[PDB]
């Protein structure tokens, strides 16, 4: 579990887990006039972890204002920082900048401006990430294609070293979608994640505003991916607002692992709030949130919605059917695979509402509503504030029936003896007596 959000007035956050026991995160500060650096051995622990500022802007000309989204990378044995900025004389001409150092420590070593990364297009770019597939080292990063009518487009390139590309680009998408428009015609913030033998390449489209969202292009790992022909991109965003849970324009990604290494997880930006305040570029209240990527049982990511503020939730498998999972439908409860729509199977276990040591499991989707039974069924409703409420959503933590050392099973608070179980797959509270009654009414939390 986390708990949302991780950094407040902190905007395109990176972070990195490198090999020496340490998560490192920077992120775009308000002031736009510095790169910030923090480390925690945990990624709970970033969230009070103190921050080093590492580099400053310059006084006059080039990497003057605008210093925008940087990225910190472990390539060859040095630490690399890639971000944006713009000049003095004009904060719009914005090109991209790489630092290096060969410390050990990034936050206490010293610092080196490799320059610009040279590209055969003078223009707008930014949001510069690294990535390796098979061996070879890309570049991915945003820019104006100066023959196209909009912002910034995606572009991928081979490196002859960390702050240099080798060859040509290719430019692999380009905003045209309706959703992609809005305010702004931009593709920024590529970001990349591998499974499967595939690759996913993340990316920001539209205006800061709250109609920022991700899109995604897929390509196999297997091909040529400065072949323009090999990216294919979702026709709509694969993660965006949800008024729900009220987070609003979630973007500028990044992805880092869990502790033991065997979660992905999803690194992101996004405001509580739907309308901008003040000048769009000064509203400083964007911040960072972190929540695990699920994986598709056609290899494809599930970034789900953005979660509720607070802990993070979790999913809920049956013991004797592992692949399927507690789920609303049409608001009744069930067990199901390839939960297409992720946050329908996702809760959040929360103190009990009829109190004495319970808890409660309210939907992710639907805050306020809870996991409730009524002619002993299974439904997702809304807390109501009544008595009857409280007591048929408040359930006792059990050691699982059929796994008392790593499952979990529910007895109702109101109805003692009964437990949530499933049958015929639809969710019910009935006592246990069987060893099928049992399996029935085992379940496992994030397994
Ligand atoms: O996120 C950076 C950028 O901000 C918005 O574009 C503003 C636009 O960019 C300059 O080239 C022009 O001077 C200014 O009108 C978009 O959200 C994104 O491209
Ligand atoms: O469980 C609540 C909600 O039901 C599912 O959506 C219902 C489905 O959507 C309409 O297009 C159909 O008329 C209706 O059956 C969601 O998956 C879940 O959040
Ligand atoms: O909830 C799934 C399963 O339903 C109940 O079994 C009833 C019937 O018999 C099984 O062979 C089929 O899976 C099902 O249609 C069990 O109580 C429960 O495990
Ligand atoms: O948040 C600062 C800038 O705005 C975003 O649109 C860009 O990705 C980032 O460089
Ligand atoms: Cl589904
Ligand atoms: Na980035």
């Amino acid at each position: 579990t986390f708990t949302n959000p991780l950094a407040e007035k902190r905007a395109d956050p990176h972070i990195f887990k490198h090999t020496d026991g340490y998560y490192y995160f920077t992120a775009t500060v308000p002031e736009y006039d510095r790169i910030v650096l923090r480390r925690a051995t945990t990624l709970q622990g970033l969230a009070t972890a103190p921050e080093t500022t590492i580099w400053t802007k310059h006084a006059s000309g080039v990497m003057g204002a605008h210093i925008w989204a940087p990225e910190i990378h472990f390539i060859d044995g040095k630490w690399y920082v890639y971000f944006a900025a713009g000049s003095t004389s004009d904060v719009w001409a914005i090109r991209m900048y790489v630092l290096e150092s060969g410390a050990a420590n990034p936050l206490t070593g010293s610092w080196t401006e490799k320059g610009q990364i040279a590209t055969p297009v003078s223009s707008f770019s930014l949001d510069a990430t690294t990535f390796v597939v098979n061996g070879v080292r890309h570049l991915a990063w945003a820019q104006r294609n100066p023959a196209e009518d909009n912002n910034t487009s995606l572009f991928i390139a081979k490196m002859a070293n960390p702050w240099t590309i080798s060859g040509t680009p290719t430019e692999i998408s380009q905003p045209t979608l309706s959703w992609e428009t809005v305010g702004y015609k931009v593709n920024e913030g590529p970001a990349v994640i591998q499974h499967g033998g595939k690759v996913f390449l993340t990316y920001s489209a539209s205006a800061t505003d709250a109609n920022y969202c991700l899109g995604m292009l897929s390509a196999s790992a297997s091909a040529d991916l400065l072949n323009a022909a090999s990216w294919t991109k979702s026709s709509q965003p694969v993660f965006k607002t949800s008024e729900a849970t009220g987070q609003y324009g979630p973007g500028h990604n990044s992805f880092t692992v869990s502790e033991d290494g065997k979660s992905d997880i999803l690194v992101y930006h996004d405001r509580n709030y739907k309308d901008i305040s003040g000048d769009p570029l000064n509203d400083p209240n964007r911040r960072t949130r972190l929540q695990k990527v699920y994986w598709n049982a056609d290899g494809t990511p599930n970034f789900g919605i953005p979660v509720a503020d607070g802990v993070t939730p979790v999913r809920f498998s049956s013991y004797n059917y592992p692949d399927r999972y507690i789920r609303h439908w049409d608001f009744r409860a069930r067990i199901e695979a390839n939960v297409t729509n992720l946050a329908d199977s996702q809760f959040r276990v929360v103190t009990g509402l009829a109190g004495s040591g319970t808890i409660s499991l309210e939907s992710a989707n639907y805050p306020g509503y809870y996991l409730r039974h009524k002619n002993y069924e299974v439904w997702v409703e809304k807390n109501d504030g009544s008595s009857a409420f409280k007591n048929d959503a408040s359930f006792s933590r059990r050691a699982g029936l059929a796994d008392s050392a790593d499952g979990i099973a529910f007895e109702s608070y109101n109805y003692p003896g009964r437990y949530l179980r499933h049958y015929e797959n639809l969710l019910r509270i009935q006592p246990v007596s069987t060893a099928l009654d049992r399996q029935d009414a085992t379940f496992y939390a994030e397994k």
